[PDB]
């Protein structure tokens, strides 16, 4: 990972130009980020990540860093993405998950 400003987070997994997407989150995907004190209704994909890494740590679905799972089957997360799990490291599959729940401006 990067960080490349207080609010951001960045991976080379991605293309970076791609991290800069405008998006308007989606109700529920809105409602996670303002839970972690996101203030607007547009962001840029680096910052969604940044506030949902912040929204994850914070509910606690992310405790045994070792293992690289996120375990959100029975937080809203887990009906955001529609999974029960996913890896930390699959970055691809986390861009994907996300962009089901926005649109792109
Ligand atoms: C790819 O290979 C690895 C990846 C990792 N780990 C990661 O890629 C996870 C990452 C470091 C980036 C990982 C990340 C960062 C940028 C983009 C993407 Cl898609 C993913 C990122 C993350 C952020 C949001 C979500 Cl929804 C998510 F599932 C994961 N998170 C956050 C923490 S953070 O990076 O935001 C930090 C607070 C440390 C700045 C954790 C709470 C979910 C991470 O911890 C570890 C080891 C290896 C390895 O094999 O060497």
């Amino acid at each position: 990972m990067s960080v490349p400003t207080d609010g951001a987070v960045t991976t080379s997994q991605i293309p970076a130009s791609e991290q800069e997407t405008l998006v308007r989150p989606k109700p529920l995907l809105l409602k996670l980020l303002k839970s972690v004190g996101a203030q607007k209704d547009t962001y840029t994909m680096k910052e969604v990540l940044f506030y949902l890494g912040q929204y994850i740590m914070t509910k606690r679905l992310y405790d045994e860093k070792q293992q690289h799972i996120v375990y959100c089957s029975n937080d809203l997360l887990g009906d955001l993405f529609g999974v029960p799990s996913f890896s930390v490291k699959e970055h691809r599959k986390i861009y994907t998950m996300i962009y089901r729940n926005l649109v792109v401006v």
